[PDB]
Protein backbone atom coordinates (compact mmCIF):
# COMPACT_ATOMS: atom_id res chain seq x y z
CA UNK A 1 0.00 0.00 0.00
CA UNK A 2 2.92 2.44 0.76
CA UNK A 3 4.99 4.32 -1.71
CA UNK A 4 8.52 2.31 -0.30
CA UNK A 5 9.37 0.93 2.86
CA UNK A 6 11.74 -1.64 3.65
CA UNK A 7 11.49 -4.16 6.35
CA UNK A 8 14.07 -6.80 6.91
CA UNK A 9 12.99 -9.39 8.73
CA UNK A 10 16.11 -11.48 9.69
CA UNK A 11 19.66 -11.11 9.19
CA UNK A 12 22.92 -13.75 9.20
CA UNK A 13 26.06 -11.61 9.28
CA UNK A 14 25.82 -9.55 6.33
CA UNK A 15 23.42 -10.61 4.73
CA UNK A 16 19.79 -9.97 5.60
CA UNK A 17 16.62 -10.65 4.00
CA UNK A 18 13.16 -8.30 3.93
CA UNK A 19 10.50 -7.20 1.71
CA UNK A 20 10.34 -3.64 0.03
CA UNK A 21 6.58 -2.97 0.08
CA UNK A 22 5.24 -0.65 -2.66
CA UNK A 23 1.86 0.62 -4.79
CA UNK A 24 2.36 -2.10 -7.37
CA UNK A 25 3.48 -5.20 -4.93
CA UNK A 26 5.86 -6.58 -2.65
CA UNK A 27 9.26 -7.96 -3.52
CA UNK A 28 11.07 -10.08 -1.30
CA UNK A 29 14.86 -9.73 -0.45
CA UNK A 30 17.43 -10.75 -1.80
CA UNK A 31 15.53 -10.20 -4.63
CA UNK A 32 16.73 -11.19 -9.03
CA UNK A 33 15.15 -8.87 -10.90
CA UNK A 34 14.81 -10.72 -15.04
CA UNK A 35 15.85 -7.71 -17.28
CA UNK A 36 13.16 -6.78 -19.77
CA UNK A 37 15.06 -4.78 -22.64
CA UNK A 38 12.37 -3.97 -25.63
CA UNK A 39 9.76 -3.72 -23.14
CA UNK A 40 9.41 -7.63 -23.29
CA UNK A 41 11.52 -10.12 -20.94
CA UNK A 42 13.34 -12.38 -23.96
CA UNK A 43 10.77 -15.27 -25.05
CA UNK A 44 8.80 -15.49 -22.15
CA UNK A 45 5.39 -13.64 -21.74
CA UNK A 46 4.64 -11.54 -17.99
CA UNK A 47 2.51 -14.32 -16.45
CA UNK A 48 5.38 -16.40 -17.51
CA UNK A 49 7.75 -14.52 -15.95
CA UNK A 50 5.57 -13.77 -12.83
CA UNK A 51 5.25 -17.61 -12.69
CA UNK A 52 8.71 -18.34 -12.36
CA UNK A 53 8.69 -16.37 -8.98
CA UNK A 54 9.84 -12.82 -9.87
CA UNK A 55 8.30 -10.01 -8.05
CA UNK A 56 9.80 -7.23 -10.28
CA UNK A 57 11.68 -6.59 -13.38
CA UNK A 58 14.08 -4.06 -15.17
CA UNK A 59 12.98 -1.98 -17.89
CA UNK A 60 16.03 -0.25 -19.95
CA UNK A 61 16.17 4.06 -20.39
CA UNK A 62 18.00 4.49 -23.36
CA UNK A 63 16.61 1.33 -25.51
CA UNK A 64 13.07 2.48 -24.98
CA UNK A 65 13.43 5.93 -25.57
CA UNK A 66 15.12 5.04 -28.74
CA UNK A 67 12.20 2.44 -29.58
CA UNK A 68 9.19 2.98 -29.22
CA UNK A 69 9.97 6.10 -27.61
CA UNK A 70 9.12 7.27 -23.91
CA UNK A 71 6.48 9.93 -24.78
CA UNK A 72 4.92 6.92 -27.21
CA UNK A 73 4.37 4.90 -24.67
CA UNK A 74 2.98 7.22 -21.85
CA UNK A 75 0.27 8.35 -24.43
CA UNK A 76 -0.17 4.40 -24.86
CA UNK A 77 -0.18 4.18 -20.91
CA UNK A 78 2.87 3.35 -19.55
CA UNK A 79 5.19 0.54 -19.66
CA UNK A 80 3.42 -1.61 -17.53
CA UNK A 81 0.11 -1.46 -19.28
CA UNK A 82 1.78 -1.85 -22.71
CA UNK A 83 4.13 -5.12 -21.56
CA UNK A 84 1.32 -6.88 -19.52
CA UNK A 85 3.34 -6.43 -16.19
CA UNK A 86 1.37 -4.89 -13.48
CA UNK A 87 3.87 -5.08 -10.58
CA UNK A 88 6.91 -2.80 -10.00
CA UNK A 89 9.40 -2.13 -12.45
CA UNK A 90 12.98 -0.70 -12.01
CA UNK A 91 14.10 1.07 -14.95
CA UNK A 92 18.16 2.07 -15.20
CA UNK A 93 18.61 5.39 -15.82
CA UNK A 94 20.18 4.82 -19.58
CA UNK A 95 23.83 5.93 -18.92
CA UNK A 96 25.78 2.73 -18.97
CA UNK A 97 23.85 1.60 -22.10
CA UNK A 98 24.50 4.74 -23.88
CA UNK A 99 28.10 4.85 -23.22
CA UNK A 100 28.48 0.63 -24.52
CA UNK A 101 26.13 0.94 -27.43
CA UNK A 102 26.05 4.47 -28.61
CA UNK A 103 27.80 6.01 -31.78
CA UNK A 104 29.72 9.00 -31.24
CA UNK A 105 29.33 9.98 -27.29
CA UNK A 106 29.75 13.27 -26.30
CA UNK A 107 30.22 13.70 -22.45
CA UNK A 108 29.84 17.10 -20.90
CA UNK A 109 28.60 18.44 -17.54
CA UNK A 110 25.20 19.23 -18.61
CA UNK A 111 25.16 15.36 -19.86
CA UNK A 112 25.42 13.00 -22.63
CA UNK A 113 24.75 13.60 -26.34
CA UNK A 114 25.19 10.36 -28.80
CA UNK A 115 24.08 8.54 -31.89
CA UNK A 116 21.16 5.99 -31.59
CA UNK A 117 22.93 2.57 -32.73
CA UNK A 118 20.10 2.20 -35.18
CA UNK A 119 18.50 5.10 -36.99
CA UNK A 120 20.16 8.51 -36.59
CA UNK A 121 20.34 9.58 -33.65
CA UNK A 122 17.68 10.23 -30.45
CA UNK A 123 20.30 12.31 -29.01
CA UNK A 124 20.57 13.87 -25.53
CA UNK A 125 20.54 12.62 -21.99
CA UNK A 126 21.00 14.24 -18.63
CA UNK A 127 20.00 13.51 -14.93
CA UNK A 128 16.50 15.63 -15.71
CA UNK A 129 16.43 14.49 -19.22
CA UNK A 130 16.79 10.39 -17.61
CA UNK A 131 14.13 11.18 -14.84
CA UNK A 132 11.41 12.64 -17.16
CA UNK A 133 12.17 9.51 -19.80
CA UNK A 134 11.55 7.07 -16.45
CA UNK A 135 8.38 9.04 -15.19
CA UNK A 136 7.00 8.85 -18.75
CA UNK A 137 7.69 4.91 -18.87
CA UNK A 138 6.27 5.12 -15.38
CA UNK A 139 8.40 2.95 -13.50
CA UNK A 140 8.00 2.33 -9.63
CA UNK A 141 12.41 2.21 -8.98
CA UNK A 142 13.35 5.28 -10.81
CA UNK A 143 17.49 5.18 -10.91
CA UNK A 144 19.62 8.51 -11.10
CA UNK A 145 21.64 9.26 -13.90
CA UNK A 146 25.49 9.19 -13.83
CA UNK A 147 28.30 8.50 -15.34
CA UNK A 148 29.96 5.03 -14.60
CA UNK A 149 33.66 4.67 -14.16
CA UNK A 150 35.22 2.34 -16.86
CA UNK A 151 37.80 -0.64 -15.54
CA UNK A 152 40.64 0.02 -15.14
CA UNK A 153 40.20 3.90 -14.18
CA UNK A 154 43.04 6.14 -12.12
CA UNK A 155 42.65 7.59 -8.84
CA UNK A 156 42.23 11.03 -10.69
CA UNK A 157 40.08 9.75 -13.47
CA UNK A 158 37.72 7.59 -10.98
CA UNK A 159 37.64 10.75 -8.29
CA UNK A 160 36.63 13.38 -11.22
CA UNK A 161 34.12 10.25 -12.50
CA UNK A 162 31.91 9.89 -9.27
CA UNK A 163 32.71 13.54 -8.39
CA UNK A 164 30.45 14.50 -11.73
CA UNK A 165 28.01 11.70 -10.80
CA UNK A 166 27.50 13.18 -7.35
CA UNK A 167 26.66 16.28 -8.72
CA UNK A 168 24.22 14.43 -11.26
CA UNK A 169 22.66 12.89 -7.90
CA UNK A 170 21.90 15.81 -6.74
CA UNK A 171 20.42 16.85 -10.40
CA UNK A 172 18.31 13.56 -10.47
CA UNK A 173 17.29 13.89 -6.78
CA UNK A 174 15.41 17.34 -7.67
CA UNK A 175 14.39 16.58 -10.96
CA UNK A 176 12.90 13.60 -9.36
CA UNK A 177 11.42 15.78 -6.82
CA UNK A 178 9.80 18.45 -9.00
CA UNK A 179 7.41 15.94 -10.28
CA UNK A 180 4.47 15.47 -7.59
CA UNK A 181 2.81 12.19 -9.71
CA UNK A 182 6.34 10.95 -9.60
CA UNK A 183 7.59 11.91 -6.41
CA UNK A 184 4.60 10.01 -4.39
CA UNK A 185 4.02 6.77 -6.34
CA UNK A 186 7.66 5.71 -6.96
CA UNK A 187 11.05 5.53 -5.26
CA UNK A 188 14.58 7.05 -6.27
CA UNK A 189 17.35 4.91 -5.59
CA UNK A 190 20.99 6.90 -5.69
CA UNK A 191 24.31 4.99 -7.03
CA UNK A 192 27.68 4.47 -5.50
CA UNK A 193 30.76 5.23 -7.65
CA UNK A 194 34.41 5.06 -6.52
CA UNK A 195 35.95 2.61 -9.07
CA UNK A 196 37.56 0.12 -6.46
CA UNK A 197 39.23 2.87 -3.90
CA UNK A 198 37.23 3.38 -0.50
CA UNK A 199 38.48 6.72 -0.24
CA UNK A 200 36.04 7.55 -3.31
CA UNK A 201 33.36 5.50 -2.60
CA UNK A 202 33.08 6.84 1.24
CA UNK A 203 32.64 10.30 -0.19
CA UNK A 204 30.18 8.87 -2.80
CA UNK A 205 28.52 6.81 -0.18
CA UNK A 206 28.17 10.04 2.74
CA UNK A 207 27.20 12.35 -0.72
CA UNK A 208 24.58 10.06 -1.28
CA UNK A 209 23.48 9.52 2.18
CA UNK A 210 23.48 13.52 2.42
CA UNK A 211 21.28 14.42 -0.55
CA UNK A 212 19.13 10.88 0.47
CA UNK A 213 17.51 8.13 -1.58
CA UNK A 214 15.33 5.31 -1.33
CA UNK A 215 17.75 2.88 -2.06
CA UNK A 216 21.67 2.66 -2.88
CA UNK A 217 22.57 1.24 -5.79
CA UNK A 218 26.73 -0.13 -6.02
CA UNK A 219 27.91 0.86 -9.60
CA UNK A 220 30.98 0.21 -11.26
CA UNK A 221 31.53 -3.49 -10.80
CA UNK A 222 30.77 -6.36 -12.95
CA UNK A 223 33.10 -4.01 -15.17
CA UNK A 224 35.65 -6.21 -15.77
CA UNK A 225 37.41 -6.37 -12.11
CA UNK A 226 37.15 -9.80 -11.52
CA UNK A 227 34.96 -11.52 -8.52
CA UNK A 228 38.01 -10.91 -5.86
CA UNK A 229 38.23 -7.50 -6.58
CA UNK A 230 34.40 -7.45 -6.96
CA UNK A 231 34.16 -9.29 -3.26
CA UNK A 232 36.77 -6.94 -1.78
CA UNK A 233 35.10 -3.55 -2.85
CA UNK A 234 32.02 -4.79 -1.86
CA UNK A 235 33.45 -5.32 1.25
CA UNK A 236 34.33 -2.42 2.46
CA UNK A 237 31.52 -0.80 0.07
CA UNK A 238 28.52 -2.06 1.18
CA UNK A 239 28.88 -0.80 4.95
CA UNK A 240 29.37 2.81 3.69
CA UNK A 241 25.47 2.63 2.73
CA UNK A 242 22.67 2.90 5.07
CA UNK A 243 21.92 -0.08 6.68
CA UNK A 244 18.23 0.63 6.73
CA UNK A 245 17.90 0.55 3.09
CA UNK A 246 18.18 -1.99 0.13
CA UNK A 247 21.66 -2.23 -1.41
CA UNK A 248 21.58 -2.70 -4.76
CA UNK A 249 24.40 -4.74 -7.02
CA UNK A 250 24.00 -3.20 -10.60
CA UNK A 251 24.40 -6.11 -13.30
CA UNK A 252 26.07 -8.92 -11.19
CA UNK A 253 24.24 -12.23 -11.60
CA UNK A 254 26.39 -15.50 -11.58
CA UNK A 255 25.01 -17.48 -9.46
CA UNK A 256 28.56 -17.43 -7.48
CA UNK A 257 28.00 -13.49 -7.99
CA UNK A 258 25.01 -13.33 -5.88
CA UNK A 259 25.71 -15.44 -3.01
CA UNK A 260 29.05 -14.23 -2.52
CA UNK A 261 27.07 -10.72 -2.74
CA UNK A 262 24.36 -11.08 -0.45
CA UNK A 263 26.89 -12.62 1.71
CA UNK A 264 27.89 -8.98 2.09
CA UNK A 265 25.11 -7.39 2.60
CA UNK A 266 23.59 -6.88 -1.49
CA UNK A 267 19.49 -6.97 -1.33
CA UNK A 268 19.23 -6.59 -4.92
CA UNK A 269 20.38 -8.01 -8.05
CA UNK A 270 19.66 -7.73 -11.94
CA UNK A 271 21.39 -9.25 -15.04
CA UNK A 272 20.79 -10.47 -18.79
CA UNK A 273 22.53 -14.05 -17.96
CA UNK A 274 19.83 -16.47 -17.51
CA UNK A 275 17.87 -14.67 -20.58
CA UNK A 276 21.09 -14.56 -22.51
CA UNK A 277 22.62 -17.76 -22.10
CA UNK A 278 18.79 -19.50 -22.53
CA UNK A 279 18.84 -18.46 -26.29
CA UNK A 280 22.39 -19.95 -25.87
CA UNK A 281 22.06 -23.26 -24.96
CA UNK A 282 23.39 -22.54 -21.41
CA UNK A 283 20.77 -23.77 -18.46
CA UNK A 284 21.85 -23.46 -15.24
CA UNK A 285 21.44 -26.71 -12.61
CA UNK A 286 22.59 -27.28 -8.93
CA UNK A 287 25.41 -28.89 -10.36
CA UNK A 288 26.95 -25.97 -12.49
CA UNK A 289 26.05 -25.07 -16.19
CA UNK A 290 25.30 -27.48 -18.83
CA UNK A 291 25.21 -26.56 -22.55
CA UNK A 292 22.37 -28.51 -23.54
CA UNK A 293 23.60 -28.54 -27.40
CA UNK A 294 26.51 -31.22 -26.35
CA UNK A 295 25.93 -34.34 -28.09
CA UNK A 296 25.69 -36.47 -24.10
CA UNK A 297 22.18 -34.68 -24.17
CA UNK A 298 20.67 -35.90 -27.13
CA UNK A 299 19.14 -38.79 -25.46
CA UNK A 300 19.10 -37.78 -22.09
CA UNK A 301 14.82 -38.66 -20.81
CA UNK A 302 16.30 -36.59 -17.58
CA UNK A 303 14.69 -32.73 -17.06
CA UNK A 304 17.01 -29.85 -17.44
CA UNK A 305 17.30 -30.25 -13.28
CA UNK A 306 16.19 -33.43 -11.61
CA UNK A 307 15.46 -30.89 -8.61
CA UNK A 308 13.83 -28.11 -10.46
CA UNK A 309 9.96 -27.16 -10.21
CA UNK A 310 9.80 -25.40 -13.46
CA UNK A 311 7.69 -25.50 -16.39
CA UNK A 312 10.21 -26.70 -18.81
CA UNK A 313 11.88 -29.07 -15.66
CA UNK A 314 8.49 -30.78 -15.20
CA UNK A 315 7.58 -31.24 -18.99
CA UNK A 316 10.06 -31.79 -21.21
CA UNK A 317 13.83 -33.60 -21.07
CA UNK A 318 17.11 -32.48 -22.20
CA UNK A 319 16.57 -34.61 -25.19
CA UNK A 320 14.07 -32.64 -26.41
CA UNK A 321 15.26 -29.35 -25.28
CA UNK A 322 18.38 -30.51 -27.24
CA UNK A 323 17.06 -30.88 -30.10
CA UNK A 324 15.16 -27.84 -30.14
CA UNK A 325 17.96 -25.35 -29.32
CA UNK A 326 20.61 -27.37 -32.50
CA UNK A 327 17.47 -26.94 -34.80
CA UNK A 328 17.04 -23.34 -33.83
CA UNK A 329 14.12 -23.55 -32.69
CA UNK A 330 11.78 -20.74 -31.16
CA UNK A 331 10.39 -23.06 -28.42
CA UNK A 332 14.00 -23.84 -27.19
CA UNK A 333 14.97 -20.46 -26.56
CA UNK A 334 11.69 -19.96 -24.61
CA UNK A 335 11.67 -23.55 -23.11
CA UNK A 336 15.52 -22.44 -21.45
CA UNK A 337 14.84 -19.05 -21.08
CA UNK A 338 12.08 -20.38 -18.83
CA UNK A 339 13.74 -22.83 -17.09
CA UNK A 340 17.25 -20.43 -16.36
CA UNK A 341 14.57 -17.38 -14.99
CA UNK A 342 13.14 -20.36 -12.59
CA UNK A 343 16.33 -21.25 -11.39
CA UNK A 344 17.23 -17.78 -10.25
CA UNK A 345 14.25 -17.03 -8.84
CA UNK A 346 14.78 -20.87 -6.47
CA UNK A 347 18.55 -19.61 -5.64
CA UNK A 348 17.08 -16.21 -4.39
CA UNK A 349 14.52 -18.35 -2.51
CA UNK A 350 16.74 -20.52 -0.94
CA UNK A 351 19.02 -17.63 0.41
CA UNK A 352 16.04 -15.84 1.91
CA UNK A 353 14.95 -19.26 3.95
CA UNK A 354 18.13 -20.05 4.68
CA UNK A 355 18.96 -16.54 6.07
CA UNK A 356 15.51 -16.61 7.94
CA UNK A 357 16.46 -19.50 9.76
CA UNK A 358 20.22 -18.94 10.26
CA UNK A 359 21.95 -20.94 8.15
CA UNK A 360 22.45 -18.82 4.74
CA UNK A 361 26.50 -19.78 5.80
CA UNK A 362 25.87 -23.06 5.81
CA UNK A 363 23.41 -22.90 2.43
CA UNK A 364 26.10 -20.51 0.75
CA UNK A 365 29.04 -23.36 1.32
CA UNK A 366 27.05 -26.79 -0.05
CA UNK A 367 25.75 -24.34 -3.01
CA UNK A 368 29.41 -23.93 -3.61
CA UNK A 369 30.56 -27.42 -3.18
CA UNK A 370 28.06 -28.76 -4.98
CA UNK A 371 27.45 -26.09 -7.81
CA UNK A 372 31.79 -26.76 -8.89
ZN1 LIG B 1 13.54 -26.24 -14.70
Amino acid sequence: RPRFSFSIAAREGKARTGTIEMKRGVIRTPAFMPVGTAATVKALKPETVRATGADIILGNTYHLMLRPGAERIAKLGGLHSFMGWDRPILTASGGYQVMSLSSLTKQSEEGVTFKSHLDGSRHMLSPERSIEIQHLLGSDIVMAFDECTPYPATPSRAASSMERSMRWAKRSRDAFDSRKEQAENAALFGIQQGSVFENLRQQSADALAEIGFDGYAVGGLAVGEGQDEMFRVLDFSVPMLPDDKPHYLMGVGKPDDIVGAVERGIDMFDCVLPTRSGRNGQAFTWDGPINIRNARFSEDLKPLDSECHCAVCQKWSRAYIHHLIRAGEILGAMLMTEHNIAFYQQLMQKIRDSISEGRFSQFAQDFRARYF
